[PDB]
């Protein structure tokens, strides 16, 4: 993946006014977000959980449907955010799984990348993989699939810096 | 129960300040909703969800485990708004259980007082009644139950008003 800033004006979910976008958001992240989202309020359906995930609950399936079928929903995003306490180096025991066990297993598999990187720098760069990792993911569940074939949907994943009040999306 | 406007320098969960509040609000209800709150986005601690519910599922449980024991919050905000989507009429097809459930399990166990009312009427009681069940049910999770017994947890109910861009708490 690459860093592509966004353009306000010409957002990869916004090729068309009208439409309500999902945007999947972090529960310790504010609604200065959605400031950079290129969406007026009125085509924003918000999901806000731990780390910006959708684990396979009933929470993840039930939205997901929801969006789909009942809102028509085109495009899912997928928002990530610097300074992300949950999407971190340092491991919280109030965490439950699977929520920790998604983490572990990126500190694990990109464990090369990630070996090479300071403190500031490695929760940048895990904030990233979960952004990526929960796109991926979310493209293999059956509801999604099934639209993606039809393309009738697009999953998008961007980071938000909260410092400079600016938007990332991951290419 | 009453509606009584808040007042945004008094509101009973932030009675001093620096502590970080669960607030559980709705998909389809804007941040608009938290210029209501009282609070600072840095208090804030937000799950958004279908219908501003809390059913037993991973996500709910998991999300509130981390409030409590991370987090160590003190005050939990159940905010429904008017014109709510989901908290409206009845069935909607694309809503699955447990929250098709806890509407229809609403609609019988008020029927009285809906089919007193009128349609816009009868919307706008069904966000009430569902902000005040879900205060009710989340006061006797196993968890919840231990901390208000210790006095260490508040739950709270509220109702947001788009149209007077005010919030009203459920006494
Ligand atoms: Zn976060
Ligand atoms: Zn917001
Ligand atoms: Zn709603």
């Amino acid at each position: 993946y690459q860093l592509q800033p966004l353009s306000l004006d010409s957002v990869p979910w916004r090729r068309q006014p009208g439409q309500q976008v999902l945007w999947i958001g972090c529960s310790d992240s504010g609604c200065d977000e959605l400031e950079s989202s290129g969406l007026p309020a009125d085509e924003i359906f918000e999901y806000r959980s731990l780390g910006n995930m959708m684990v396979d609950d009933l929470s993840c399936k039930a939205t997901l449907g929801y969006a789909l079928d009942s809102l028509k929903i085109r495009n899912i995003v997928i928002c990530g955010h610097y300074g992300c306490h949950i999407a971190s180096g340092e491991v919280n025991a109030g965490l439950q799984k699977p929520w920790s066990s998604v983490l572990d297993t990126l500190r694990s598999t990109h464990r090369r990348t990630l070996d090479s990187l300071t403190g500031t720098e490695r929760d940048r760069a895990l904030v990233e993989l979960n952004v990526l990792e929960q796109v991926h993911s979310l493209r293999q569940s059956a509801e999604a699939a099934e639209a993606l074939q039809k393309q009738q949907l697009n999953i998008w994943g961007m980071v938000y810096d909260k410092a400079t009040k600016r938007g990332y999306q991951l290419i």
